[PDB]
């Protein structure tokens, strides 16, 4: 009855102390060492709760519930039981990419639960329309897929220093090549499938909590006029910034400018 | 992999490396309060016991737990993985026993042993007291076996104390509740037998021995009594706080004092 396993198998971690809380959020393939870079200058005035979406390569395969996961909001589900399990009334969620829509996703279902969203890298629709510009054609993702589906590991380990971005062999293009590496193929196809799918574009205008949306000048998975399409259709209040740090994951391949940014929408209120 | 095991998590930075252990049926977010004031100056190593509710149950080995003991091999493990020469060592009760059981092997890995509720017998004896008698003790297992939530909702406020209804209280119920009953069961009476005081005296490792006031798990008496039986230096300090987990509880309180023996060794 009232045991609840979702932190063990979720890697659910709480750290720092203070009045607000703050929840972080993990982008495709991450695990929750991606954010410790920022985790540092947060914990001396704030709560900060970690953890890893299912699936990922330091979370047990065994739990990953295809039909649960099929679409996003089986992720944003996850993400409301782990916020009532560890009592967190009232939230400033910050997500990357997939983590970013998930949390719009919950923030719709439970709007209380959110102070705000701040979000890296968030994409609504990947492939193009007659009206809307996500940056691929439906085309490029079915030749990815085919790709990834081929040679797995030869297309995480090709892929990972386009998307990290500015130089192979930094740091983080190796952190993020072993995370992608590390999850079992079968979940990194299933998953990369449905953020193929993937469509919040409909659902936008649901949104009513302030949302922060942030993403680098150069994003192989999001143009930035991703970010401003964004802006023109939540249906609550938001602001678009634009970061000179390049690259799919600045939180963690350019924290020396995207932690001083990720602060200072922490702090500030729209 | 018992990296991933322990949900061994480091942080910091500097020549000290401080290793914090948790106590029973506790996971490292008991620590939260503490960890933010030492990383600007140290490099600090949280990890999980096996059985706690963020670990798999599925990894607790019955055989390997059957005695403190086998926890100890876990901390040492733990330390040799990660790289981990000469360490100042905090543990919260079961873990302050953990520590000490392993600074008996292994002195040089311990520049010092800081101890929280710290208790080697929980039981009296003839010449020992311990807090309580062996009915007591017989009994709360018999609490736990016969109805586990029921008994965590009632004494976990108990072993907290201080002031009722705190968030501290309903973090202490919440990781009490998430450990699988059977791990629970065989667990608390490990520690409900358990006797270290045959090995105090090989305890040569400095230990700054913590206590609150009014634990109902650690008499004041005790922390006397581990002061005068370890074989090397100790130095006791009994705290304000109140109850059984003060670095949760209590950590206005609790982390200035912390703080101040990490730093000075006598």
């Amino acid at each position: 009855g009232p045991m609840s396993t979702i932190g063990a198998t979720h890697n659910v971690r709480v750290v720092g102390s203070g009045r607000k809380t703050i929840v972080l959020g993990n982008g495709y393939g991450t695990d929750q060492s991606v954010w410790r870079h920022l985790v540092p200058h947060l914990v001396g005035r704030y709560k900060v709760l970690l953890y890893d979406n299912m699936g990922a390569g330091t979370t047990n395969p065994d739990y990953y519930d295809f039909d649960r996961y099929a679409t996003l909001e089986g992720f944003a589900y996850d993400l409301l039981a782990i916020l009532e399990e560890f009592n967190v009334r009232k939230c400033i969620y910050v997500g990357h990419s997939m983590a970013a829509m998930v949390g719009m996703i919950a923030s719709i279902f439970r709007p209380d639960l959110f102070h705000k969203l701040i979000t890296i890298s968030a994409t609504p629709r990947m492939s193009n329309t007659d009206d809307y510009y996500g940056g691929f054609e439906q085309e490029e993702l079915d030749q990815m897929d085919e790709g990834l589906r081929m040679n797995h590991e030869s297309m995480i380990r090709g892929m990972a220093p386009l998307v990290v971005g500015g130089d192979m062999d930094s740091e983080a293009v190796h952190e993020y090549t072993r995370m992608l590496l590390n999850m079992r193929p079968d979940i990194a196809l299933s998953l990369s499938r449905t953020l193929y799918a993937f469509d919040m574009r409909p659902f936008l205008g649901q949104v009513t909590v302030p949302c922060h949306i942030l993403q680098s000048s150069k994003d192989m998975g999001v143009p930035v006029a991703v970010a401003e399409y964004l802006h023109q259709s939540l249906g609550g209040k938001s602001i678009v910034e634009v970061m000179s740090a390049e690259g799919h994951l600045p939180h963690l391949s350019a924290p020396e400018i995207t932690i001083p940014v990720l602060l200072r929408h922490i702090q500030q209120d729209i």
